[PDB]
């Protein structure tokens, strides 16, 4: 049994922050700015007591209308996020139920960011391929705007909430239509994208709340999210084209085998600098969170959504999609969609 | 001619941290509660207990150490870090990806965290055998660790008297053979179960509030906050004597195997009472189903591997051996699996 993807389905939440809205908040940021540094019109807001589990109810709703998988034919749940409803139970496990899937499905909850829907590839081909499941429903949903101080104009300007749903099923078939993989992961780069505080590592107190200013005047506390923009841009430029020559020289693939390099949505400065690093012409590398912002471990999903509507993507492409971020943590797979 | 890739345990290790909370002590704590009335309830004599700032990871990492120092696997041959666990260092980055780098493992390795509890093991190992069988690791670290004693109130006796600290690491790697050596498996989830196992303030769905902090006393005289565990007891045992069961006989009829052919029933050491209540409702023998948590409590997802430690100290355990284990609980979640060791 071959798993392959067999649909997609995106959800973004109703609010919305537009580059008008930043730029009245931050003088020193207009709107042709913000625009020309990160490419992202605007990004999409979780309201304020829906979760990312939230987000990703509504994009498996949405999935299961489309006429390739439904609630009862689920059985694996996988949730990518990195704001779940509890410490415990996991989240996936209200999904379940919430969604009418049947309780004989499998469900858990990864914590991984924008490396995650590759990573979240790799255990549902595992699955399907091993027979441990016939359908794996892949979430990812993230509200990073939960997190992130609302003077800190860095984290602002790139991130949006959203959610997607991808049914990765048993196939049968001469290709391989996922993977192979490469991963990578390197602690090191903990510091440089993290919430420090409000778990088990560093409780909140007096001091966690404690503001303070950076070089740019972005403010920040250890409850909120802390990104090394120069760090994670000098990371991704070192791990990526890397990782994409790596995966090439696994699959035995020529690069012009590959109808499209998507990568996780960072922002257009991100993939504009990674782009031409490696080589690649733009009609093979999409960029399309103009209108939704860096979506964390949905950026994939959501790419490739708009690609099937747009009809950029179509069965048979070759593609590679390489994500990286949080971590460091990141991964590449090739896939015969 | 050639065999394709079987996941298998190569080693197992745990780590328990250094307190000790023993019956004597809890009886101080609860004097209504004698250290005789706690073991003919539970089963269990003494929790491990992590210091105030030593995580899940921490223990995970204390795990991994010991598991290297056996010698079946170095950190050099590790190529995926999966840590279950419900008591991560952070809401990001992942607990995983630390453990990667503190372990010295390369950065080729993939890494993750998975929040499950008593399932946690079973479901773990199907995700390592599915990346091992499909050639995307040939050398899984999985590490299963908790910090349950971080949310457990002081004066929750029901929880206090269950629980431990703990981690283990399993070294599943890819032998070449006949034998499925970890599989078939049978899953369950049933999110009902979500308000009877919980800490329900602290995340995403219920931020802490003035009411989260506010002590509330139970049915039963145990008192807790919304900012720490509840374990309605009652229903997560009418759960497992309800779907553990079942579990077990739908993993046979699936396998084709015949329950006499188990060798061991190794089931998520929840305590005595529920383990007899299992065993009894199961019509399995004494002999093919240890009780081994005495020292350490329910210490979450790693009471199977820690099981499967002690059966392999105490000789009790061998390679060639069938066993069927069993997770259960927190979600609610369950699993199965077997494995030919």
């Amino acid at each position: 049994p071959r798993a392959a993807i067999a649909d997609i389905a995106g959800h973004l939440p109703e609010q919305v922050l537009t580059n008008d809205v930043l730029a009245q908040l931050y003088p020193d940021w207009p709107a042709e700015k913000i625009l020309a540094k990160t490419g992202i019109r605007e990004r999409r807001i979780a309201a304020p007591r829906e979760t990312a589990a939230d987000l990703a109810y509504e994009a498996a709703r949405k999935l299961f209308a489309q006429g390739a998988v439904g609630a009862d034919q689920v059985d694996f749940v996988i949730l990518c996020t990195q704001a779940p409803d509890y410490v415990l139970p996991t989240s996936a496990c209200m999904l379940q139920h919430r969604l009418g899937i049947p309780t004989h499905a499998g469900a858990l909850d990864v914590n991984l960011g924008c490396s995650g829907y590759v990573y979240g590839l790799s255990l549902a081909k595992g699955l399907v391929e091993t027979g441990a499941a016939r359908c794996v429903l892949l979430l990812t949903a993230d509200t990073y705007s939960k997190y992130l101080h609302p003077l800190d104009k860095s984290v602002r300007t790139l991130f949006g909430d959203g959610a997607s749903a991808t049914a990765v099923i048993a196939e049968h078939g001469e290709l391989e239509r996922i993977g192979p993989f490469v991963f990578g992961t390197d602690g090191r780069g903990a510091p440089n994208l993290i919430v420090k505080a409000g778990l088990f590592r560093e409780p909140k107190s007096a001091d966690s709340a404690r503001e303070h200013e950076d070089a740019s005047g972005n403010v920040r506390t250890d409850e909120h999210l802390y990104m090394n923009g120069a760090e994670v841009m000098a990371f991704s430029l070192a791990e990526v084209p890397r990782a994409a020559d790596r995966l090439l020289a696994l699959a035995g693939e020529p690069r012009e085998n590959i109808d499209c390099f998507v990568l996780h949505q960072a922002n257009r400065f991100m993939l504009d600098a990674l782009r031409k690093k490696m080589k690649i012409p733009e009609h093979k590398f999409p960029v399309l969170m103009e209108h939704c912002g860096n979506t964390v471990s949905s950026t994939l999903p959501l790419a490739l959504e708009t690609m099937r509507a747009n009809g950029t993507l179509a069965r048979g492409m070759r593609l590679m999609l390489l994500g990286f971020g949080v971590g460091y943590s990141w991964a590449g797979c090739l896939v015969n969609f």
